[PDB]
RNA sequence: GUGCUCGCUUCGGCAGCACAUAUACUAAAAUUGGAACGAUACAGAGAAGAUUAGCAUGGCCCCUGCGCAAGGAUGACACGCAAAUUCGUGAAGCGUUCCAUAUUUU
């Protein structure tokens, strides 16, 4: 009854959301642990719900204890839970059906001089376009990145909502703990926040006591904080955390216990962000790209903090240093900023008004291209990327292992600037590292394309748009050479240049003969309608003129000029070509290879099919 | 949220009363690396035992056609077809059973 069919004989489990490819696999799923566990959960939940009662209207600010002991006379209580948000209502779980029947049998209840609302409980079962439009009209790619920052950051209302949530959590925690504060970190304060980002909190006040404190935090969060659900603990890791959600505001996030290192990391990130102007748009763009291409997330992927540290390291290892090394920051931190946590020195200047500006001049487009290229080149497995020194330490030396005693090496090595034994890319497996390298190579060779270099006038998804939309390009390259009519190589190459220049209106530069060709209008389309107009006008004007060898090129040039004039409505300055390509001829077999260079609209296939019909006819009329 | 006030009101609201206050916060740990088993998809090779891989449409493909009627013209895109023959077995896809000095915030 929980199985819903699917095409190709598919089967799915509604509970587990797990598909099966055939009947035996479905039966195995139906008879194995995951499914039974879920049917036991649903059966127990439905039974408990049916043997349950709903209480409202009880006197304001009355604890569950007296209500439970009042209901004790009517039957054996099992669980009483009170509302978080306002405590208006409560649910009393009874350890039987008879007592639930007894309590629902009465038409009147009294407790503490207030008529109660005892009532049976119901049981129930378990920017795609606007972003593109906003980024499709900027002046250039740098403006696109700045606008991406503008429309991807946290809006002021969202900031207010997050601050209200933080204040609520602070209030409840101060109610429980004697003296404590909640320091928001991560995206909340490092100025690298996006819409719907994690709300990460630090609770400021050998392992059993830590586990007990984490369990206390989980119990307090589950039982007192209004609107939170899905509280779970990860007590066995480098930093035990408790995860939660928040139904009213829709937020989710993590709570850690004793990491001041996170606070210092966040302040360092803010200092880097306000130390130069390129870093914030660069990190936002790289995070959006990595999220789109499915290599940044949770688990076996680059955490976005690791991506932020990677782009910071890229900014550090340039010949003109865009950002200073953390060693330089530690040296330039004056007296009073010397602090250390867990035996590790975390010192850097507090205000950006003291450090000299970087002498780096190259804009954000060049920085993005250099990031792609340099990250694609690096020997990630054999090199440790040290942020404190801005240097690639040799991983095989053994020194980086015995120096820090806790460094877990791997396919990608990247040490956070303050913890000396916390390579932040230990999650990444080999497949994810290889995918990162390959996608970086793809982006690197895309950045050299003229589409990323010049904005589109007619609208062709220029700028970051291809790097944001997934649009995995699986298109084959030039595989079909065009056969040409047998002519002497010099005559054939001359006649091709005439046909491209005169009959098609291409700009042609000389690059086996080869030429770069560029087109601003769709000269392959419409030609049948243009020729019929020219033929009608000629038949109305002065019939005559026997067709010579020169008359064919002149007639195709006129058919091309008509197709320009029918689109002249455009007034945009024609600085970017609608389609550019190479034309290349082999000496022996006299075949023409044609390859795209810039095709912002995906129109190269239409041009190629047109040239396959047109060029072997043109070279027949030019013999 | 709704109704009432034989209360102020500026005429919206405010101040009290009445119903209602929703039907929880419920633990559905996850990820990675191993091993074994079941499947059966695998561009998987013969083929669909002379005879399939073709589709139907739309506007595009060129030529002819004054075309005004159109004809071949066959590649792209969208639209729904679906594919069994009879057959073996995977990789980072489906399912099941164990293992891990293995991982989880920033
Ligand atoms: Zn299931």
């Amino acid at each position: 009854s929980d199985v819903e069919s699917l095409p190709r004989g598919g089967f799915r489990c509604c509970l587990c959301h797990v598909t099966t490819a055939n009947r035996p696999s479905l039966d195995a799923h139906l008879g194995g642990r995951k499914h039974r566990h879920l049917v036991e959960l649903r059966a127990a939940r439905k039974a408990q719900g049916l043997r349950s009662v709903f209480v409202s209207g009880f006197p304001r600010d009355v604890d569950s204890a007296q209500l439970s002991e009042y209901f004790l006379a009517f039957g054996p209580v099992a669980s009483v839970v009170m509302d978080k948000d306002k405590g208006v209502f409560a649910i009393v779980e009874m350890g039987d059906v008879g007592a639930r029947e007894a309590v629902l049998s009465q038409s009147q209840h009294s407790l503490g001089g207030h008529r109660l609302r005892v009532r049976p409980r119901e049981q129930k079962e378990f920017d795609s376009h606007q972003l593109a439009k906003a980024l499709a009209e900027a002046a250039d790619v740098g403006a696109q990145m700045i606008k991406l920052v503008g429309l991807r950051e946290l809006s002021e209302a969202e900031r207010q909502l997050r601050s209200l949530v933080v204040a609520l959590m602070q209030e409840v925690f101060t109610e429980f703990f004697p003296g404590c504060v909640v320091h928001p970190f991560g995206s909340s304060i490092n100025s690298f926040d996006v819409h719907g980002c994690d709300l990460d909190l630090f609770l400021d006040l050998e392992k059993a006591e830590g586990a007990a404190m984490l369990e206390l935090v989980g119990s307090i969060l589950r039982g007192c904080v209004p609107g939170v659900y899905r509280v779970q603990t990860v007590p066995s890791a480098r930093r035990p955390v408790v995860k939660f959600c928040h139904r009213p505001s829709g937020l989710h996030g993590d709570v850690s216990l004793s990491n001041r290192l996170a606070l210092h990391n966040s302040r360092f990130l803010s200092l880097c962000s306000e130390l130069d102007g390129r870093v914030r748009p660069l990190v936002y763009t790289l995070r959006c790209w990595a999220q789109g291409r499915g290599l940044s997330g949770s688990g076996p992927l680059l955490s976005n903090y690791a991506l932020t540290l990677l782009v910071i390291y890229f900014l550090q290892t340039r010949d003109p240093p865009v950002l200073p090394t953390v060693s330089q920051l530690t040296q330039k931190a004056g007296e009073g900023e010397q602090v250390e946590v867990d035996g590790w020195d975390c010192s850097f200047p507090r205000d950006a008004s003291r450090l000299e500006p970087s002498i780096n001049v190259e804009p954000l487009s060049s920085l993005l291209a250099q990031f792609f290229s340099c990250v694609s080149c690096w020997d990630l497995r054999g090199s440790l990327l040290s942020l404190r020194e801005g240097q690639a330490l040799p991983v095989a030396g053994g020194l980086p292992s015995n120096l820090w005693e806790g460094l877990r090496l791997g396919p990608l090595n990247l040490q956070d600037p303050f913890d000396l034994s916390h390579n932040v890319a230990a999650n990444v497996t080999s497949r994810v590292a290889g995918r990162l390298q390959n996608c970086c190579r793809a982006a690197a060779n895309y950045c050299r394309s003229l589409q990323y270099q010049r904005r589109s006038s007619r609208g062709r998804d220029w700028g970051l748009l291809p790097l944001l939309q997934p649009s995995s390009p699986s298109s084959l390259l030039s595989a079909t050479p065009i056969p040409l009519p047998l002519a002497p190589f010099t005559q054939l190459t001359a006649a091709l240049v005439q046909v491209f220049r005169e009959a098609l209106g291409c700009h042609i530069e000389q690059a086996s003969a080869s030429w770069r060709c560029a087109l601003w209008h769709r000269v392959w389309q419409g030609r049948r309608r243009a020729r019929r107009r020219l033929q009608q006008q000629t038949k109305e004007g002065a019939g005559g003129g026997a067709g010579t060898r020169a008359g064919w090129l002149a007639t195709e040039a006129q058919v091309t000029q008509e197709l320009k004039g029918l689109s002249g409505g455009e007034e945009r300055p024609e600085t970017e070509p609608l389609l550019s390509f190479v034309a290349s001829v082999s000496p022996a077999d006299r075949m023409l290879t044609v390859t795209p260079l810039q095709d912002p609209q995906g129109l190269f296939p239409d041009l190629h099919h047109f040239l396959q019909v047109f060029l072997p006819q043109a070279i027949r009329h030019l013999k």
